[PDB]
Parts: C-alpha cells; sequence; structure tokens
C-alpha cells in the first residue's frame, strides 16, 4: 500500500521530469530585425553528481541586404559527441555533431550542396580571464554534419570545453524538403549573419556572444567575441565540474560504419531514406513489398515525421538495442539472408552477390579478404558460428 | 577494411530486418461483405532459438442488420503479456493486452463505455485432438485493455497457448477520437459480428477460425470454432517447442503502479492524456509552462500521433530505460519536486502536500505510513538517501 503510493508517485513525478527536459533549439521568427529567435537549455553533467543548467538566449539577423526566409515556428534536433585527440598535447576539443530540423508537418542552400571547409575563431574574456579558441572541419547540410577540432591558442582554457559547443554554423542544419523555405541560415549566405547569445549558468554566472557567420571564399567563418560575468571562483564552471563526455555513446567508427550502411541505402545522397530507395534495396536482395508496405516500414521508424529516414533516425533505429534475444534473432535472420541456397555457408558468391545488390562494388580479392577474415575452421565459406563472430 | 566491410552490410541487412519486421494488425475495408478485412505476422520464440511465423489473414462480418462503420486504411497496436496463476492446478493461461488503434493522420460504442465482462468459449481440433477452451475476464475500450484467464476444460492443451492469443475481442480496440467513425467492431454491436482468420505457421500445419463476436445481455461473448491441419508430429506446435512468454517484461505490479501514476494525469478518465490535463498537472505543482511549450512537451512522446497521450504511449515514455546516470539525476530532480521549501528533508506536509495537487486524496495517517515506510534514520522525514533507496 505504501510502496505503491510511493512507487506510482515518484512515476509521476518523474514522468512529469522526462516530459519537461527537452532540449531541442526553440526557433522563432524576429520580423523586426528580420531575422530570427531562438532559446533552449543545456544540461551539463557535473562531476559525482548534478546537472549545470544553461538557458541560451538568441538573436540572428541578417549582414546583407539581400532578401532572407523568416521561418515558422520549428526546432532543431542536435546530437553531439566530444572526444580527445591522444597525439594532441594542447589544450583541445575533438567535436562530431548532428543537427536535423523538424516541428512542421534559396541561392544561398546552393552554396551548402557538398562538403564545406570551416574556420572558427574566438576571443573570450570571462571573469578578466583573456583566453583564444582555433577550430577547424568540415560541414555537410546534406546529413547535417558537423566535423571539427579546436584548440586553445592561449594555453589552459579556464572554462569547461562543453560550455563552449554552443558558441562555437547553424547554417549546417538539414532542413527537409517541405522546410526549405524555412531556413534563415542559408538564405542568409553568402553574405551571413550577426549570431548573438545570452547564456545563463544556473547559480553562477553568464555568457554574452557575439558572432559573425558567413563565407569568406569557400571557407565558412565563425568569429566569434565572448564576455563571461559574475562567475563564482569555485563554481562548475571557473572550477572545473563538469563531465567533458557522455557514456553509453556511439564511438565515433560506430557511426563512420553506421554512416556507409546508411549509404548504402540512400542512393541519390541527399541525406535521407525514401520509399523508393528502401524498394530499390530490397528488390535488389529478392524482396518485392509494396508501396503501401513500403510507406508502413518508413512511418514506423519516421519520428520526425517527413515521410522519409535521415541519418540520426537511421542511427537512432540501429542503435537502439533490444533484448539479447532480439538480437540473436536479428543475426539469424540476416545469416538467411546471406546464405541465398540456404545450404548453411556463405559463399563468396552470396557475400558478393549481396553487397554487389546493396551498391558496393569490390573485387574477388576483396570478397576473398572478407570470408578469410571470417573463415574460422578455414574450409573457404562462412557458416552460422563464423558468422556469428564476425557480427558480436 | 574487411571488418568495416563485414560490419557496415551487416548493419544493412539487419536494418531491412528491423524495417520490415512490424507485428501490427492490418485493418482495411472488405466493402462486398459490408465488414473488414485484416492480415498480420506473429512472430513466436523457438526454445533454443529460433523464431516460428503465423501469418494470419483476417475477415469480418456484421451479425446484424443495422449499418455499421467501413474504415480507411488503419493499423492496430498490440502488447501481449502471458502469465501463470501459481494456485491452478488446470493447463491454463492468464493473459493481459493493450491494444491502440493508428495509421490515420456511434451507438454501439456507448456499450464500451466502462468495463465490460468478457466470456470466451473455444472448440478445437487440431490433427484430430479435439480440445476445448474456457476464458473470462473483463475488457475496457477507454484503455484498450484486455485482461482474461483462459483454462484448458479437456485436459493439457494439445497446442502451445501462445498460437490461441489471436484467436482467444478487437471490439475493446481503443479509437483516438479522429478514428472514432474508423471502429468498425463496436458499430457492428451489439448484435455483434463473425470474424474469420486462416493463420498459416510457417513450414507446419494451419488454423482455420470462425468466431461470434457479441453482446450477450451486459456480457461480451466471443464463441470460437478451431479447425487445424497439416501439423507435423514433431512441430513446434505439437511438439510443444514455442516460449511461453518474453523476457523483458514489466511485471503486472510495473504495470499498476504506471496505471495509477497515468491516471493521476488522465483528468477525465477518457483514456489518454491532453495538453490540458498536463498542463493542469503541472500547474498543480507549482510550474506553468505555456500552451505552446505543453504542446511541444507531448509531441517528444506521441508517437502514435493523435495531440495526446494514451496509456501504452506513457508506458513506452516510463519504461524506456536510459544510461544509470540519467536515472540518477531523474531521480534527483524528483526529489527536488518533493522538497517544496528545499530544505534537504521531505516532510509529511510535503510528500501530502505533492500528491494531494496530483489528485491524490490521503489521509493523516496513511501519508504517516508512506514517511514511516521510507523513514530508516527514524526522525519523521525523509533525507535524499532514504528518497533515493525508496526510488530504486
Ligand atoms: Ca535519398
Ligand atoms: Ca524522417
Ligand atoms: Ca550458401
Ligand atoms: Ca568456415
Ligand atoms: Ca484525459
Ligand atoms: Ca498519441
Ligand atoms: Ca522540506
Ligand atoms: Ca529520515
Amino acid at each position: 500500500s505504501s510502496r505503491r503510493k510511493w512507487n506510482k508517485t515518484g512515476h509521476a513525478v518523474r514522468a512529469i521530469g522526462r516530459l519537461s527536459s527537452l532540449e531541442n533549439v526553440y526557433i522563432k521568427a524576429d520580423k523586426q530585425k528580420n531575422g530570427i529567435k531562438a532559446n533552449f537549455k543545456i544540461r551539463h553533467n557535473i562531476e559525482d553528481g548534478g546537472v549545470q543548467l544553461a538557458y541560451h538566449y538568441q538573436q540572428n539577423t541578417p549582414i546583407g541586404d539581400g532578401p532572407v526566409l523568416l521561418p515558422d515556428n520549428h526546432y532543431l534536433s542536435v546530437q553531439s559527441k566530444l572526444s580527445k585527440d591522444p597525439n594532441e598535447k594542447r589544450d583541445h576539443m575533438v567535436l562530431l555533431e548532428f543537427v536535423t530540423a523538424a516541428g512542421i508537418t534559396s541561392k544561398g542552400e546552393e552554396l551548402f550542396t557538398g562538403v564545406v571547409p570551416i574556420l572558427v575563431e574566438l576571443d573570450g574574456d570571462v571573469n578578466g580571464h583573456k583566453f583564444s579558441v582555433s577550430g577547424e572541419g568540415e560541414g555537410d547540410a546534406t546529413y547535417g554534419k558537423l566535423t571539427l577540432k579546436f584548440i586553445c591558442t592561449t594555453g589552459k582554457l579556464p572554462v569547461p570545453w562543453p560550455t563552449l559547443v554552443t558558441t562555437l554554423v547553424q547554417c549546417f542544419s538539414r532542413y527537409p524538403d517541405h522546410m526549405k523555405q524555412h531556413d534563415f541560415f542559408k538564405s542568409a549566405m553568402p553574405e551571413g549573419y550577426i549570431q548573438e547569445r545570452t547564456i545563463f549558468f544556473k547559480d553562477d554566472g553568464n555568457y554574452k556572444t557575439r558572432a559573425e557567420v558567413k563565407f569568406e571564399g569557400d571557407t565558412l567563418v565563425n568569429r566569434i567575441e565572448l564576455k563571461g560575468i559574475d562567475f563564482k571562483e569555485d563554481g562548475n564552471i571557473l572550477g572545473h565540474k563538469l563531465e567533458y563526455n557522455l557514456p553509453d555513446q556511439l564511438t565515433e567508427e560506430q557511426i563512420a560504419e553506421f554512416k556507409e550502411a546508411f549509404s548504402l541505402f540512400d542512393k541519390d545522397g541527399d541525406g535521407t531514406i525514401t520509399t523508393k530507395e528502401l524498394g530499390t534495396v530490397m528488390r535488389s536482395l529478392g524482396q518485392n513489398p509494396t508501396e503501401a508496405e513500403l510507406q508502413d516500414m518508413i512511418n514506423e521508424v519516421d519520428a520526425d515525421g517527413d515521410g522519409t529516414i535521415d541519418f540520426p533516425e537511421f542511427l537512432t533505429m540501429m542503435a537502439r538495442k533490444g533484448s539479447y534475444r532480439d538480437t540473436e534473432e536479428e543475426i539469424r535472420e540476416a545469416f538467411g539472408v546471406f546464405d541465398k541456397d540456404g545450404n548453411g555457408y556463405i559463399s563468396a558468391a552470396e557475400l558478393r552477390h549481396v553487397m554487389t545488390n546493396l551498391g558496393e562494388k569490390l573485387t574477388d580479392e576483396e570478397v576473398d579478404e572478407m570470408i578469410r577474415e571470417a573463415d574460422i575452421d578455414g574450409d573457404g565459406q562462412v557458416n552460422y558460428e563464423e558468422f556469428v563472430q564476425m557480427m558480436t
């Protein structure tokens, strides 16, 4: 009776917790400044327990005089992975990021068709501590992918790296087709835009940031001025009490593998999988589902609702871990897909058949290398056990 | 290189696997017979590995002469938990089930407003083996909830219990408001409908079922005739090689707790949570989010897309387990919600405050009992440690 009450009440409270802990970047139109406004919350993990909240308030205004796109209300969804370079002696941060736009049922965008080089430069002043950061890398709006390496050019960074992430190129967000007209960021290019923020760290000081985001030649440049005030000396920021990265995250190798796998489905390379492409892939493997069935298949994983599957969605589908029995069975059926004649052994010809039909061109020697990598008993083919050890 | 190819190819194949392993019940309109047609797949787990597929083909026709509702294409989503009665010596099956309709952006329904008693009777003949099953329980279309106990009245059941589940009252499916007009099952009441199926077990025999589903007085009765043929003597069915239930499932106590918790949000008791009700709950706890923010909160968990949160959705949200740090932090913040004055101790007055504001009326002695259940050091209040042990 008492335990039932405690448990149910706890369930309700935690439910309210999960429902109102959204970390999305919320974007509205700022029609007076002819740009946009944004607001969101960042939750940093504190060493040995706790969370440091950072309230982001944001405004963006066009640099040029050309017409821009003023969006209806929508949001950006962001995934971030922070990592270190073992061969680096300088205070630094390796950053991988995926940003995709949702929330709804130009010339500048043409500048973001392929991979674009990125230069980031920041000069900061937190409680009198001057510092500088230089970063560089690549952005691919197609997949909404960002990959950069930042370095503190003034020695040791006086603030934790995660506090600078949101400050250190939203023009590389992937906007689905039905939302192409709501992309302010790309529409402001090549002239670019000014992005200003106030970031309030709960029970601590705040950042004020002003940034110029524009094309300089072929390079997307983000030049930043940051000013931090009212920070406590032994707070989570100046005291460096924030964790660098999260656990339970996919390694960049996992993400790479999933990226190539996704590339197998994504035929035109527009960064998303349609029913036509999935149907093509399945038809190549001998399965012929109908259009209705294909749409029914897409809808199950189409989280942001656009009738297709982008790369973060594919990532979510393939990172979702079920029961161990589910995994085992998934592997068994996969083996079923590889073993065409159902004779219990995957031959080189069958592996090559599956991979070629998937879209991957590979030679005799490569297929042979794969077989050799898997062939434990050395009989020239891959049985179920070997396949499982290869898949686990 | 080889491992990269193996891994990515495996990822693609498994992706195709997950995308095309949908277990939903797919419903279309059968305009000639003035009823419906349905098709779906059931995956049974085989002992020591493997899956037994069961292809369900279904047709339903009205019994009465009154007009019925012929739906546009949609589907039913089903969750099933099979359990045993320890105090039962007869061959039996305890069944808990949740069915909710989705897939789209009458007088009979009035018969399903509250809890309705259910009687099930089946006579079967599989490979010459006659048998009978009598089941009884309750259905609540509001939550799409079914709870029954079935018993083999002829001794030992010659087929595995899980093979009879789909055969052993889809009129208790929860149809969201925007889909009320697509509910054929309830519209055919009280006269009811005939439901016929052919269920093909891959590499084995098949079932042919004919059922009468109708009201007899106040009781919803499902009378079934089943005929099984072409089964292999040592197959998964006659050989009883199918597993009874899945692991990694919520116990009926967990489901009960989550049910009461859900009841706290569900103010009008219509089986779903709206933005108004969530806003009411949060306002009672001192938080005042806006309408836009409330909708933004709902949309994050609104899987089947109806602008609200039904009980299976709430179940999915609260059964989704994140990192251990996420759990710990969720508990910490929950404690924050309980501890109003932030003094580090949850008092009886505060617990009562939270619970009363949530909607639960409870007395001094009950709150005292809860405190006493949690109060480890016996100081009359609950600190963070005690709260955590209570929540874990
Ligand atoms: Ca594509
Ligand atoms: Ca999508
Ligand atoms: Ca073979
Ligand atoms: Ca071998
Ligand atoms: Ca309600
Ligand atoms: Ca819903
Ligand atoms: Ca207190
Ligand atoms: Ca105590």
